[PDB]
């Protein structure tokens, strides 16, 4: 029933002769720019005058002004916040858009809300990869990728598929797999992912560490087995390719596999599942948009208190203190973004 | 205050002309070895008569039974299942344990129990790596490790803490970190990451896709999204690095973390932190010990049982789904454990 596309369903046959305007390069724009350039697509930045608009003048791009960019693209990728793209789209890209190019959100939320609209003459999709910038970055030049959701909103053109696939295979997404899904289920489970599974997770980890510190066990050890040694984190990442409960099977002592096995599918009382629910209704409702704009009308004033609160938490406290005493396995990211081969 | 161990305070001095016998050649066995041989320690394996003995076999080792590799050993890796501890002890290992030997145990359970003792003219100690095989052997072919704890439990030689601490520099783990603690608090700390952690964050990922199935999302993105795309695990494991709320701070989108900070601290009931205190209970009172010395009888066919099961549960029917339509990026594994 799926539509996926691999390698071997994508070309670069329609980027031939074709600019790709990056409006943004932070975490998702600074990886499409590596990579698209890298698969040897024409690219130049558009992006506000910041550390960004730099970074990008330090790693080589031709760097402008957004509306600049846009007024010189056949394809412009919007990677910039979502609360920003409402302003953005109708001040620098809509009255720059030239008839027949093609324009790409990386997140749904802003088509749900009305903020970025088809154009007459133009195209409009939405490619999410499922995926933060670095890993996308790392897989790529490994020959490998992130999967990512697709979905043609407006086709003037009648080549919006081909150009939205053509860009996912430059960045490697079609390595990986590339599934069409509605813009409104990408916001709401990408949403859901980030409100209820990641806190949900991280709580669980805090938990655990501090039942043990409370219980008399070793700061350092107790936040070293919940995530800090980094056999969670592995056990999670191995789980995406072999299956979680396999890695246990495979990774793990009798005595585990036992251990396990007895509280597998009890741990979690249904107040979870009923929160998961909640958490959705907030999404799918207009709690969460609403909220979100509260947020970003401060310049997110309050998320850099939450950010600098955070790192207080014993649980983060106990980290500092861990990462100055056990050295941990980290590839070096110097030249992580600089000119490389197609792979 | 805490007793960390890296590699300039171990050398491999202390292995000079030793022969180390890894008792087991399974997860930690496999790995135990294939790092001492590519550290130029001489290494004897010692295992009964399953795959593994040919495994080892055919990966380049000297393979006998038990009994011949402790009696030609002046170390003894003792990394066989913690409930076969004491048979192999009794039998194999004490009558042939040489004066002046070390007996090292990778888990404090066979110790708290008593399947494992001190002996008379020799040495006991646990070595307990805070990771699996299959990274451990990566991560050593990487000129990196990962932690270990270390508890010297009978030092008659007087020589046991360096011996012990050679070890884990020729295997790896001085690279990370070698931690002082006592195998009574490292068991009890091991088996609630398995009982309470591990099954609650696998739980709470099953959770999340049942609830998404259950309210008509796309089965397939559903299982991405909760863990199948590995951005869950990326999270886990760079969070391991750089900590898991500053992860988000930094590898988020606004959006993200306006999300991500309005349900931190708040997404589970009091119930939770219960449940972990009575599993830790379970655990340090005996109750665990019990269930799975019942679980350890016929050869581990309630486990065998439970493996099955597991496959056929919606999310890993989903997970094959997913895993044949998407393409996941791995390493080549092939002679991953073949020499150096
Ligand atoms: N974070 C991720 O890994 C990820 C994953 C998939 C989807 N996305 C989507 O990608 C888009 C970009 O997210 P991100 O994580 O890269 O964000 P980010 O926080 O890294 O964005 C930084 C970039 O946005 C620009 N910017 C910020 N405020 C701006 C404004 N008011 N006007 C113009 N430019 C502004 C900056 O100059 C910089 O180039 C969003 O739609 C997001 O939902 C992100
Ligand atoms: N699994 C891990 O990654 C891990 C991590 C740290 C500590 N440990 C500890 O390491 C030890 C070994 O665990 P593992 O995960 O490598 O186990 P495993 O399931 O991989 O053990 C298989 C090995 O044990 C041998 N074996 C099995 N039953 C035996 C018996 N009755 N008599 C003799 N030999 C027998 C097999 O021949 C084989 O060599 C345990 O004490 C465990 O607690 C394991
Ligand atoms: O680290 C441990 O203890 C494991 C075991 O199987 O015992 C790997 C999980
Ligand atoms: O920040 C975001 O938006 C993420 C996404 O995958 O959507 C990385 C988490
Ligand atoms: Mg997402
Ligand atoms: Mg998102
Ligand atoms: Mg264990
Ligand atoms: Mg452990």
């Amino acid at each position: 029933n799926d539509l996926i596309y691999q390698d071997e369903h994508a070309s670069l046959q329609p980027l031939e002769g074709r600019t790709v305007a990056v409006i943004g390069y932070g975490i998702q724009g600074r990886a499409f720019a590596a990579n698209l350039r890298d698969s040897g697509v024409a690219v130049r930045v558009g992006n506000i005058d910041d550390r960004y608009f730099e970074l990008a003048r330090a790693e080589g791009h031709r760097v402008t002004n957004i509306a600049e960019a846009v007024a010189h693209a056949d394809i412009v990728l919007l990677l910039i916040p979502d609360e920003a793209h409402g302003a953005v789209f109708d001040v620098d890209i809509a009255p720059n858009l030239r008839d027949g190019a093609l324009l790409c959100v990386a997140h749904g939320h802003s088509l749900v809300q009305g903020d970025v609209r088809p154009l007459p003459g133009r195209d409009l999709a939405m490619l999410a990869p499922r995926m933060y910038g670095d890993p996308i970055r790392r897989y790529y030049l490994a020959g490998q990728g992130a999967p990512a959701y697709f979905d043609i909103v407006a086709d003037h053109t009648g080549r919006a598929r081909d150009r939205v696939l053509a860009i996912a295979r430059a960045v490697g997404f079609t390595r990986a797999g590339v599934m069409a899904l509605g813009y409104r289920q990408e916001t709401f489970l990408d949403l859901f992912q980030e409100q209820f599974l990641a806190p949900a997770l991280v709580d669980l980890v805090e938990t655990g560490f501090q039942v043990l510190v409370e219980r008399g066990f070793n700061p350092k050890a107790a936040l070293l087995e919940v995530y800090g040694s980094g056999e969670m984190g592995k056990m999670m990442l191995d789980g995406a390719d072999i299956g979680l409960d396999e890695v246990v099977a495979l990774q793990g002592s009798p005595t585990c596999q036992v251990g396990y096995h007895r509280w597998r599918g009890r741990t979690l009382p249904t107040a979870v599942r009923e929160l998961a629910a909640r958490v959705l209704d907030q999404i799918e409702g207009g709690d969460f948009s609403a909220y979100l704009k509260e947020q970003a009308s401060n310049d997110y004033a309050s998320l850099d208190d939450a950010r600098r609160a955070a790192l207080k938490r014993p649980l983060n406290v106990a980290h500092a203190q861990v990462r100055a005493a056990f050295r941990f396995p980290t590839e070096a990211a110097g030249g992580l973004y600089q000119a490389a081969q197609a792979p």
